[PDB]
DNA sequence: TTTTTTTTTTTTT
């Protein structure tokens, strides 16, 4: 049984994991050097007829509802060619930003269509990964070999075709999907060790290996919630375990100003913490970050960042030093920071997060998942999960419609126009009609636009 | 195994 790599991409119709629908599918199985061993997995998803895409999507993509809908599979179909190539035993699943896009994706495709939405991640060996905050890592403290490509800013950029075209390598999703290959190749040829630390370093109890909560222990992060102006970089100290989210560390970034822990309470350092930098002031923003400990974050020892590195980006090195011995000689921050974070919608598509389902309620969906369309009529399951009659109901309506009742369908009805009010109707055309005058002189964006409203005109 | 819709930022469609 061989590790493997499955490097894919989705193409979608909008930015929202949960409220959005997949287009299309793009994946292919390599060996833990990164060379291709199976057959390119490409194909397509029909979107119900309860959705239309946002036109910006689709404008990107080039993919039409109408394409989708000629070429793709119902999404129950669509969830299970994903889920069988995704739960092939020692698989490591990746991509280009997946961890914070795909992966999310992936996690709403298993749940709307009764697979177990992250047990792909872990089970039978597998894992995940993402090359993003590699090639940042990469960057940031062991630049050489690779050429960083910059904005008319002066920032250095982390876009995949920004990265692959400054590199001589090269829309289209197996397109990205080599990219991302050629991508983790570079990287492992010029920086192996680096390579090796942050592939290894994916394991949560290898971070907590690292983490020294009780003494502060200083660190690397990278990070974008950093921004390119510093090379998404900084050093940190941890703080506390998140008193509500097991896979949170609270950490307080040494670069900034330390004085608003030191000085305001814990009520209103949370009131700080959530205002926008616009609508803040004169006053200092509260230094202090979440790092999740399931999403590949870039954590290295503080040495990891050299001098000259550190220089290069322009992090002061005193003042982070600064900052930790304050931070250790005033225990009392500790407590206020915890503080913060122990303060604490009808779609069943955004519900995925509310909680895991109990072992009675698991049993039951795992029959739903085992049972022919055409049988589940005569199934009559009970759930205790009030989400599960609701997810039924969309899979059965979205994926089987040839299968429902007449109250089923008057259901159905009522749920379309829902979703299809008149105010939504407008504003879609508005925006349609707002893009078709941007872009009135471009044969190609006009034509997207008009299937479009072709396709609002024939499904609602 | 997980964090949904207050902040940071940048990328993903
Ligand atoms: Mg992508």
């Amino acid at each position: 049984q061989q590790s493997t790599f499955l490097f894919h991409d989705y193409e979608t119709f909008g930015t929202h994991p949960a409220l959005d629908r997949p287009a299309q599918f793009a994946a292919i199985r390599t060996d833990s050097e990164f060379n291709v061993i199976g057959e390119p997995e490409v194909f397509y998803c029909k979107p119900a007829d309860d959705y239309l895409p946002q036109p910006g999507a689709v404008l990107i993509t080039g993919i039409t509802p109408q394409e989708a809908r000629a070429k793709g599979e119902n999404e129950a179909a669509f969830a299970a060619r994903i889920h069988s190539l995704f739960t092939v035993p020692k698989t490591c699943i990746l991509g280009y930003n997946n961890v914070r896009f795909d992966d999310e994706v992936t996690r709403n495709i298993f749940y709307r269509n009764f697979y177990d939405p992250y047990a792909w991640s872990w089970q039978h060996d597998n894992s995940r990964w993402d090359l993003l905050d590699v090639m940042r890592a990469c960057y940031a403290l062991r630049p050489e070999g690779i050429n960083w490509p910059e904005n008319d800013d002066g920032l250095p950029s982390f876009r995949l075709e920004h990265l692959t075209k400054a590199n001589g390598i090269e829309h289209d999703a197996m397109a990205d999907v080599y990219a991302t290959i050629a991508m983790a190749k570079l990287v492992k040829t010029r920086q192996p060790r680096l390579f090796d630390y942050l592939f290894t370093h994916r394991n949560k109890h290898k971070l907590m290996a690292l983490i020294d909560v009780p003494q502060m222990k200083p660190l690397v992060h990278v990070s974008g919630m950093f921004g390119a102006w510093r090379g998404n970089t900084s050093w940190v100290a941890p703080l506390a375990w998140h008193p509500e989210n097991r896979n949170a560390v609270i950490m307080v970034d040494l670069a900034g100003d330390i004085s608003p822990l030191l000085e305001l309470d814990s009520d209103t350092l949370r009131e700080r913490l959530y205002t926008a930098k616009t609508d803040l002031g004169d006053n200092a923003a509260v230094p202090v970050k979440l790092v999740h400990i399931n999403k590949c974050p870039v954590l290295a020892q503080a040495n990891t960042l050299r001098p000259e590195d550190a220089d290069r980006l322009g992090i002061n090195r005193q003042h982070c030093l600064d900052n930790l011995k304050i931070l250790r000689e005033n225990p009392q921050v500790r407590e206020k920071v915890v503080a913060i974070f122990a303060e604490a919608s009808d779609n069943v598509d955004a519900q995925l997060y509310n909680g895991f389902f109990s072992d009675a309620d698991r049993a039951a969906m795992k029959i739903v998942l085992e049972t022919e369309p055409r049988n589940l009529p005569a199934l009559d399951i009970t759930f205790v999960d009030k989400r599960i009659e609701k997810l039924l109901f969309n899979y059965r309506a979205r994926n089987f419609p040839g299968t429902l009742d007449y109250a089923e369908q008057q259901r159905w009805l009522e749920h379309r126009r829902q979703v299809f009010t008149p105010e939504f109707l407008q504003g879609y055309a508005d925006e349609l009609q707002m893009l078709v005058q941007q872009y009135a002189d471009d044969k190609e964006k006009v034509a997207l636009l008009k299937a479009l409203w072709q396709y609002a005109e024939e499904i609602v």
